[PDB]
């Protein structure tokens, strides 16, 4: 749900 690093 965070874009940052494709975490989710």
């Amino acid at each position: 749900d965070d874009p940052t690093x494709x975490q989710x």
